[PDB]
């Protein structure tokens, strides 16, 4: 009997588990594989009828619109602690998490074939009308909290109080405006009409996204565990983990849904995600006085001194002398430096 | 002068379902064109090939479903003859999967506007079949491992269908305790049981959804297509065990009939696997059998747990290698779990 | 200390929602049990009464 | 063990302001990075 063909090499399994796997000592060329899920949170009318929204407003005044905060889509979001690379690098150099290669693929997507839930009746005696309208579709995966732009629409409208939105609006913030931004840092609170992420600010993170409005159109959804979706800049680095953490951020809206008397209402799915890991090699950035220059203003204390700082100050004249030189024959000159050369006035 | 004719696979055996058990040589290749039959319900009266009419107006109250009305995937095996004959300790050879093709059978046969349809309006022909449509289907070694989801945690099903247990609202969204597996043609009604996308490392499954109330369904029909089943590594769907595991399901979308009542309507689908052989590590050594020796004559026993949520084994040290003494006995890995972060 | 602080879903705890962590170091000789599972009678199933 | 490798070489960073970083005077091969709103 013949030997057969020796095999081909891949790479070794050494920890599945739950969460407590990613406290093992590796190696460098360490790589790890995190599956997550997130819940939508659509707005929970009451804790019987999970996932959905409230009934929704026909038609207020442009000027008294109130809604209230049952009825609101909003961006899911979640933190994934990571452990430290205490690792033993020269010349000041670091190890951070990379997040290389996403994969998303939406959880659910044949519940909206069940005809019999209460629709409204299609026809004369017919079966249920299925989900059908505008759907929505967000994602987001980075090192740091997704930095998210304002913008709205009929900014005379009273929002309720579990939600945050945009400070002081105007007629002006219904197009780009600059003094409406936030950080994203509470579940349940960011509503979908008021936020679309900012495309100046994030270096960090990838967010994918996609829109379609409409009374009635179909929602397209698309499943394959093949796909492979790449998060590499022209450079080769994908988001950093400047903390040790992982902001993951997403938010899914399928279409509108009948109930029986005839009312249109929300519907939200889950998400999945897979991010790939592995150690880059960076340099550090920040200069060497910095440490210091936290724990000595932590230990001393504070002075409440006649102030030298800003417009306020009290010293009348500085000098640096440096150097040496011949004698001038005007000691009441002035000598500075322009933008790089020594230059020197009357 | 001509020209010397050019290479091809010189072409061997052929016939029915018993050619497989008859060996070859190392190199191999093996092409099996087998189809499924469509599991829509099947009411009465030879009707083979649509479901029962759909309910209209069941409130989320109470939900009263019969085992007509839910269509299901449909699944089947193929036998296969084992490799190895002496020992061998070291490798083994088993199958793989490698190239997929599918096609649905009888796209055609919905131009019948002569049917029981509805009249469309009044010298017209009929109404076809429209609406919401979802192609799927599935190749692998094992089972196709699935996540339950569904909506309506009240509805009660009928006692011929593997539905999930304890239902919650924790239900209507991605929850951890609705695993299973797949192992019955014609019991898993659709609209309850997405395929899980976390489980599945021998299984590559393939899927378009389309909803809406009335849109055009496309067929396309072609043997030029060729779905690659490697995967990023170099393998794929292998054979853990002597079988071959396929699973699909089709909907082609709602029927109207004349006077009003909408129901479903499906087709079969073609399956053309190319198999062939691969040298892997031996996953049953003689160490694994004698472990399974013991462990089936030893006395059960039960005690109070040591796995899972009430579990009681609680810091575990595995410790094998040195290193200089560190100048912490317990050193924190995480900086900060919880968070003590700004505002 | 200079990071916002967010307020999300439990990644970690009782109710933590992280499924599947693979880890991975080295080379290998290639698996035909791709599900690696370890435990040989993990549960106490298939025993004698 | 094994050593991790050096980092890898990506353009400097210079500057970075409001609109009024447009008044600097720049080297031969400066390569800007304008965002702007309409």
């Amino acid at each position: 009997p013949k030997k057969p063909k020796e095999p081909v090499q891949v790479p070794k399994l050494l920890i599945k588990g739950g969460v407590e796997v990613l406290e093992v000592k590796t190696g460098v060329d360490a790589i790890t594989e995190v599956e997550c899920f997130l819940n939508p949170e659509m707005g929970d009318p009451d804790e019987n009828l999970r996932g959905f929204s409230l009934k929704l407003s026909a038609e207020n005044d442009f000027s008294s619109d109130s809604p209230e905060r049952k009825m609101l889509p909003c961006y899911s979001t979640a933190r994934i602690p990571l452990p430290n690379l205490n690792e033993d690098l020269t010349c000041g150099n670091l190890l951070m998490w990379e997040a290389v290669t996403v994969q998303t693929e939406v959880i659910g997507i044949t519940s909206m074939l069940n005809l019999h839930a209460g629709s409204q009746k299609v026809h004369e005696h017919g079966g249920g009308k299925p989900i059908q309208g505008s759907n929505f579709h967000f994602f987001a995966v980075g090192g740091d909290p997704l930095e998210m732009q304002g913008v709205l629409m009929n900014y005379r409208t009273k929002y309720p109080d579990g939600t945050i939105t945009p400070k002081n609006p105007t007629a002006q913030s219904q197009v780009m405006n600059t003094d409406h931004k936030a950080y994203l840092d509470k579940n349940n609170a960011y509503p979908v009409e008021c936020w679309v992420p900012d495309p100046s600010r994030n270096e960090n993170t990838r967010y994918f996204g996609t829109f379609t409005g409409g009374e009635n159109v179909p929602p397209v959804l698309h499943v394959t565990n093949t796909a492979t979706t790449v998060l590499l800049d022209e450079q080769g680095v994908g988001p950093l983990c400047k903390a040790d953490s992982l902001y993951v951020s997403a938010a899914d809206i399928c279409g509108l849904f009948t109930n029986s008397s005839g009312t249109q209402q929300w519907r939200g799915l889950a998400r999945y995600f897979k991010i790939r890991l592995r150690k880059r090699s960076v340099k550090n950035p920040y200069p060497i006085s910095f440490l210091l220059s936290d724990l000595i203003n932590r230990r001393t204390q504070r002075v409440d001194g006649q102030p030298m700082y800003g417009m306020e100050s009290q010293v009348e004249e500085v000098r640096v002398f440096d150097g040496t030189e011949r004698l001038p024959g005007d000691p009441d000159m002035i000598r500075y430096i322009d933008k790089q050369g020594q230059l020197q006035t009357k």
